[PDB]
């Protein structure tokens, strides 16, 4: 099975998922001096006031918080998007050390972690259909840097002990994802892919310029999770990030000058 270890990590994925060597793979390095300002780009519209969180799960590759996406409760619109995209879950990627952990890089700089807010395009009716379309998903990427604690993240950090191993889940209601956003919504955007298998090239990536800061104690907690299931030999959940992929025939656009 695929993973992030030496024998089943990102450089092995292409044997089971040949699109790994595809034309619009993610993540990528964002070169700030060659990104193109596009003033036709609209401001992002984030409407999370009615979000309904349900559950948090250790999926063996990360942990994810799931939302009710049965109606237009929490949606993303605007930006480079046409149409409305519903939030279905968020998850993180992080490192073993503070100098690594993000998937995207900015002028080759890595961040300590990267938050992904995953949304799907409601014109396709459900998530499984949306991933088969080039404009099926929109993922909001937010960088984490180590510094001062983020209050809005503590409720997440506090329940990780209850989902330590693969396949564990816990009730996680009334979580407000607005507490995870930076102050500014300026962004870069490019067409790309899911960054874990099946690596489908169905994503409009929206990567926020401004990182959020978390404390060392907060990220430490991330690092105490386990890839393994209960009763199995312990393998700490760290470095669950894919390296930057070739940009190839793509342009990164910026919403800001
Ligand atoms: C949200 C979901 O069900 N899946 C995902 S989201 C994703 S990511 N990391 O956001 O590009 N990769 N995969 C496989
Ligand atoms: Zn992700």
């Amino acid at each position: 099975h695929w993973g992030y270890g030496k024998h089943n990590g990102p450089e092995h994925w292409h044997k089971d998922f040949p699109i790994a060597k595809g034309e619009r793979q993610s993540p990528v390095d964002i070169d700030t001096h060659t990104a193109k300002y596009d003033p036709s780009l609209k401001p992002l519209s984030v409407s999370y006031d009615q979000a309904t969180s349900l559950r948090i799960l250790n999926n063996g590759h990360s942990f994810q918080v799931e939302f009710d996406d049965s109606q237009d409760k929490a949606v993303l619109k605007g930006g480079p998007l046409d149409g409305t995209y519903r939030l279905i879950q968020f998850h993180f990627h992080w490192g073993s050390l503070d100098g690594q952990g993000s998937e995207h890089t900015v002028d080759k700089k890595k961040y300590a972690a990267e938050l992904h807010l995953v949304h799907w395009n409601t014109k396709y009716g459900d998530f499984g259909k949306a991933v088969q379309q080039p404009d099926g998903l929109a993922v909001l990427g937010i960088f984490l840097k180590v510094g001062s604690a983020k209050p809005g993240l503590q409720k997440v950090v506090d329940v990780l002990d209850s989902i330590k191993t693969k396949g564990k889940s816990a009730d996680f209601t009334n979580f407000d994802p607005r507490g995870l956003l930076p102050e500014s919504l300026d962004y870069w955007t490019y067409p790309g892919s899911l960054t874990t298998p099946p690596l489908l090239e169905c994503v409009t990536w929206i990567v926020l310029k401004e990182p959020i800061s978390v404390s060392s104690e907060q990220v430490l907690k991330f690092r105490k999770l386990n890839f393994n299931g209960e009763g199995e030999p312990e393998e700490l959940m760290v470095d669950n990030w894919r390296p930057a992929q070739p940009l190839k025939n793509r342009q990164i656009k910026a919403s800001f000058k």
